[PDB]
């Protein structure tokens, strides 16, 4: 288990890489 | 719970995405 | 122990830096 | 506590933002 803020940052991180990849594809 | 280092990096990761969006718009 | 979604985001974050370094060079 | 893979990704995430700022400034 993890802190809700860490879970929130994990969702944000995944979206970050997706947008970063799409911004180049 | 999460380690303090993980909580700190979570805040930093959120900041990182916010900065990337603002810098992309 | 960490939430599985946090472990997934950790793997994705590590990949993110690898790709980021490769794309800048 | 947090998984070592999460701790590693936290260190790497912090380093990632540092490099992003330096390259931005
Ligand atoms: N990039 C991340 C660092 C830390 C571990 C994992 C989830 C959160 C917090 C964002 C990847
Ligand atoms: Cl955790």
């Amino acid at each position: 288990s993890s802190d809700p803020l860490v879970v929130a940052a994990s969702i944000i991180g995944i979206l970050h890489l997706i947008l970063w990849i799409l911004d180049r594809l």
